[PDB]
């Protein structure tokens, strides 16, 4: 693959390292999201084995709620990834044009997300980073997982805003899968009142909010999510649900699809 091959088109989000861009694949017309990141900067912040980790992992990776990465390429200055094209967006943008969800909204997603998770876990790989900007709707508004590095593997090991980090991670101690449950909690959360349940003003304070696990709930949050989040916000992570107790738990049952 090179460049030329591809006409690009407007930009889709902004340079974390780069952009992203919609793209046409010339030979077959094919609709696409090309990530584009420079050398230069990948470099400057060593965080080329975690590019070496987004590459293996979501390309080996194939189910319908995690968002696939085509192949790869790279010239002189740039390493381009091309991705699958999410054509209604991310929930993030969904989240501010609605302020916050239904509970129909958001048992579906945290559905859709732990299966993909569910899959995830299966082959050991854990994503460590489920904020809602790294959540892409499908043409059907499917949930698909994307980014990926920071990432996988067995237990572990290694400025992420902190919202959607879990205790564990943020004293530097040992983790799992456990992470990602948590994530769904903040997820959970987020979705029904808008705003992440250890949301302060400063890092410094989120950090206390998330290891206290200070959160309360606005009055209109339902007894069945509340059971939810409660009991996937714990400290002690081997008392956080598996996925399929959350699949299971009453709530996501009364207000799921499928
Ligand atoms: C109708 N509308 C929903 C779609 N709109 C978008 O501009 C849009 C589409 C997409 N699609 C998309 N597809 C694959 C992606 C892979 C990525 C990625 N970088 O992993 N992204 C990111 C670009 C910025 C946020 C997420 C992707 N975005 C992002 N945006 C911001 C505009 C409003
Ligand atoms: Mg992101």
């Amino acid at each position: 693959w090179a460049l030329e091959d591809f006409e690009i088109g407007r930009p889709l989000g902004k340079g974390k390292f780069g952009n992203v861009y919609l793209a046409r694949e010339k030979q077959s017309k094919f609709i696409l999201a090309l990530k584009v990141l420079f050398k230069a900067q990948l470099e400057k912040a060593g965080v080329e084995h975690q590019l070496r980790r987004e590459v293996e992992i979501q390309s080996h990776l194939r189910h319908p709620n995690i968002l696939r990465l085509y192949g790869y390429f790279h010239d002189a200055t740039r390493v381009y990834l091309i991705l699958e094209y999410a054509p209604l967006g991310t929930v993030y943008r969904e989240l501010q044009k609605l302020s916050k969800f239904d509970e129909q909204r958001t048992a579906t997603y945290i559905t859709e997300l732990a299966n993909a998770l569910s899959y995830c876990h299966s082959k050991r790989v854990i994503h460590r980073d489920i904020k809602p900007e790294n959540l892409l709707l499908g043409s059907a508004g499917e949930l698909k997982i994307a980014d990926f590095g920071w990432s996988v593997h067995a237990p572990s090991s290694r400025c992420g805003t902190l919202d959607y980090l879990p205790p564990e991670m943020i004293e530097g101690r040992m983790h799992d899968e456990k992470v990602d449950l948590w994530s769904l909690g903040v997820l959970c959360y987020e979705f029904l009142v808008g705003k992440p349940p250890f949301e302060a003003n400063t890092y410094q304070e989120t950090y206390k909010r998330i290891s206290r696990v200070e959160f309360t709930f606005p009055d209109f949050v339902t007894e069945g999510a509340r059971d939810l989040i409660s009991r996937l916000l714990k400290h002690n992570p081997s008392q956080r649900p598996m996925l399929r107790e959350v699949l299971e738990h009453p709530w996501i049952t009364a207000n799921s699809s499928k």
